[PDB]
């Protein structure tokens, strides 16, 4: 019923939006497109949990997974997340084996983790044997963006009670002293990328990939990516904005 | 210190302008900074209210375009209300007759010229202690024509002092006329009626609008000598444009 | 892609609804899912504005249950944002004369049938490049029946043909008949009012909708033939509730 | 358990009102725990919404002022939603004919006095089960007296049964009567026009309410008999204290 | 002027309200009640600092003291929380007497602890004589949901500055290996409660209880507990539906 | 383009608002008036991020450069309001020299700090050249509120990527054993404060304070202070509207 398990299990990577932009029109539209989620961005953009929480409604209603990139990886505020129907987590800034541990302790209830229990939405849409299958309900993803984190890879990825890793591929090529481009050729950023990818998948588990447009995404799927996003609702609007203005204006 | 839609037409130029329907201040901004020399929020076919209209109008100011509203409604007292928040233009719907129109001219000009109520609390901060004395100019108002009663009564509308102009609904006009509510219609009895009131509003010294949904539509507006255009929605350019990412993303 | 009140209707079956006065989406979802076939959400003697509203009809929807509004007045620029917005039912106050109920139609149907402005956001997710054939279809819209005029005028009322009924509110109806506004009210000569409605409205092969305060009363309701009927405002049956845990609480 | 205005009232002295324009509820709880009888909330000159003039209300009343609103039209539907969240007095504009303030009556009192719709979700918390039965003492209700049409009707506005007196706009009616918008306005004209409203008021036994810029134009107002005197804009003092606490901060 | 330490003082429990949906007016009903206190959840709930901020105020108004379950013991969320008019903090998951210490550090003022001064609401109830009457306006009860904090409750309980500690029993019977039930009978959960009520009373403490119905509360009552809760608002919202809707169609 | 370092760079200090009410029209009101910054509050207030984002962008339309004081020194939280359009930071409670560090990782991208990159509003002001001149466009100042702070003032003062500190002079009074008097004689905490003054000047930092007058922020600019607040925005309100009652009432 998570509809990313869905696609993994049956042998398919997924391909999500990524929205900067709150409210819940926009994200019931593109919930509705050939998306098999939709993330929230509330770290680089103005959403809060105010604006997130019906956004997640909107997401579900479309026919795409909810999922949320954090502003942190914070415990109580995954699981308010989780209780509010965000059914996958993306957590920013995972640098460390400790720092992985924190993530997965949120996302399942003891003996897994420590999951508080107040399932408010969760329980409306899997009922009351929910408990049982919680776990598997929720996508979680540790973001890998720094130099700590590439160097802890094989650390982060033992962890048990996480899916996989997400890059962050505009902060990785930052922290390697090389421009936050997005989609970025840069050689040393393409090949750290895909140093991830491939421990990800020896590892057994998923890797996933933020993308700026929709060719690069196309290549990433190609090379093997489980989860692979694109583009921003901002970027996008933005861009088909100044092409009508060209059109317009005949320039 | 100007409104930049009266500044394109001193220039003999017309203006363009974005159509927002998603609430929110980043796009807002973010439209606002490109070459759209205003934004239009879309307060009837959108979920904006006016909580979430207030901070949008500041928005887009700061990014460097005039702030617009297409009303839900003809209704001077919420017209007064967007201008105190500092709406610069207001596109009002349904402006079916003379009467209707001077209902809107009515909520744009302080007495004598209008009735509209005293409390400027935004505009007098844009333009400052020389606000009153050019109240009037500050803002551009447009009536709504929409339907087969408005094309009918176009001249009347026109004849309003206290409006700058008419902007044209195709979509609606098109639906109300007995076809299909195409965006961007071409349906020729809809042609004809457009191009009918742009000539008849030439005819009388006024400025006319025009809603459309694509670029190419609006560069033929603009050459067919409209003075205000708006292209386009921002949900439908966002739709498309990840329609078309999806389609990249999942290409052979 | 059928709206389930009006599914109901055409397996001659009525429907019984949800009546919301609280803000929010949490308990909007979770009465949807139970066995009601719509729920209203009230923004008439509520808190609950456009902006509040806004998501509780996205989370009704999901949730498997019709949304319908009962509006604060009977004005089609407000029906038509909250169509656009997704409401799928609208129970619109104060139909008092057949102009009344017209205005009320007006607003439910695009043209050549009504007066509808086009941009159906929402409804064009949900139903589809199927919605504008289906469109009038898709929309529940019933007058409300609450003042001693409505009754004097039910037959006029119920003759405007772009309405599917009337929806009686029988706690106004008694205060504007002389008796004590009671919940759930046994007044002889409301009853008798509302008997007379119920038999105008099936005379006139019209849907006859009422509220109600309480399960019981909803029961007769269903009993006496009403095809819509609403049982019973969230707020009430929490403050109950509550009442009663605490009796029980503090019982010896 | 009562109106403290009409408290007021009812030992022959004034209320004393504030006037917010600022949304939020902390300022409005501080300024209601003041030497005011009431505070007024802005929903015309203000980007108050009813969103957030809902909570305001509350916390005016948890200060201990009477929460009024002055509105952003007389309109008999957005009053009864006002007076069911807790507004207690209504001040309404543009009342200029005998019919105008008629339909500002129809909105403050049930049936048979006038057709306020049943639903006192807040009033029936604050003053229980006697509710019904002093609902229309609980609220205050001015019209205001902005124009020169008002001015020359003030004797038929006056003789309104409905209503409890009129509240005047000194600015605003400067402006109609073609004098600057001056805030406390001097204009001889506009003088003599508000002292003869005071006058007619008495007359006719109705109480006069008037809007005052400052502390020391609302001390003539009480003692030229004013029974309602607001004083002074949240935004303009606030605005007015920041200036001198800069020009004291950057002074030699 | 604390209606719960008014009760407490003289000699009664308190018995509170437990909303997790958001809102003024049924806020304001509920605390118009025959409740002491209101708890407004935003742990389990979709309730933000935006919408508790007038529900305190609702609450106040009604007649109840606000109190709110916090979504984490953090003390500067707990601070702004105390200066928006929340006379009552119940923090989840204190498993330790550190993390009780930090409780207590957000609750009292320098010297008693660290609490920062900006007190906007509580000035405009008490007045400027608010300083020296500070610590008593606020009641502050530590969260027992786990085994971990079964296994420190007397460390818990020996930390100066929190008037006690609240079970929390369905998070505490799943971290036993037991259902989240509402109101169980599981006897180890139920000893389990029994134990930290006597272990809280044998320390001069209070003690107060998450209850699911006005049955259970009664007992809690007679059992001793000082705070009892019942029951949530969506829970018996939801219930009472259920039953007009059984009601109405003859079922 | 930061008004305030463009006031330091002058040679000049900077007089900056101070808002504790949400909500944008008074913002930008006060913006327009000759504050070179205005200051909110989101630690003593009701304002959270959902009010906040707003309020940034009407202060920086009126002309002022608009500043926060967090709730607390967490990066995630500044770094949010950093891609808000925040261009300075004033952080609570900063006590010991590795709490300062936290702030100034949080206000540079690696390598300097450690912000993550999404700069959604800066980018829209500054352009695709922001990068690198980031760290220049955003204050940051750590805030001296407690003895300890106090006791480890030149250890703060030495952390690079801070541009100084920001006196609490009502908490530090309070820590002191004083009472929180706005705008204080209280010797002790006035020889307190100008020892902060002194060390940060020594130090090449630049030092703020917030007064609750215009005579002490007169007094403050003429000792040296490098940014001055002057007076919260409900203080004056109030403090004007008891003026305005006793004038109507002749008292
Ligand atoms: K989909
Ligand atoms: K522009
Ligand atoms: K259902
Ligand atoms: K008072
Ligand atoms: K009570
Ligand atoms: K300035
Ligand atoms: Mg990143
Ligand atoms: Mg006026
Ligand atoms: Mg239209
Ligand atoms: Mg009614
Ligand atoms: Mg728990
Ligand atoms: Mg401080």
């Amino acid at each position: 019923h998570n509809k990313v398990r869905t696609c993994w299990n049956e042998g398919r990577p997924a391909l999500a939006g990524w929205l900067q932009l709150p409210g819940t029109l926009h994200a019931e539209a593109l919930a509705r497109l050939d998306y098999d989620a939709v993330v929230i961005d509330m770290q680089h953009s103005p959403i809060d949990f105010g604006q997130v929480a019906p956004m997640l409604i909107a997401i579900e209603l479309g026919g795409a997974e909810p999922f949320v990139r954090t502003q942190v990886n914070d415990p109580s505020d995954i699981m308010k997340l989780l209780d509010a129907g965000a059914y996958g987590i993306i957590a920013p800034m995972v640098n460390t084996r400790a720092e992985a541990q924190t993530l997965a302790s949120a996302l399942h209830y003891s003996p897994r983790g420590l999951r508080s229990f107040g399932p408010r939405r969760p329980s409306l849409r899997y009922g009351s044997g929910y408990l049982a299958q919680a776990s598997e309900t929720v996508v979680g993803l540790a973001m890998i963006e720094t130099r700590e984190a590439l160097a802890n890879i094989d650390e982060i990825l033992s962890v048990d009670g996480i899916d996989g890793v997400f890059i962050g591929p505009t902060d990785l090529a930052l922290d390697l002293g090389h421009a936050p481009l997005v989609d970025t050729e840069e050689a040393e950023v393409v090949s750290a990328i895909a140093h991830v990818r491939e421990r990800a998948h020896a590892a057994g588990k998923r890797v996933g990939i933020w993308c700026g447009s929709g060719g690069f995404a196309r290549v990433k799927l190609a090379e093997g990516f489980d989860f692979v996003t694109a583009a921003p609702d901002l970027a996008m609007l933005s861009a088909a904005a100044r092409q009508v203005i060209a059109d317009a204006r005949a320039l």
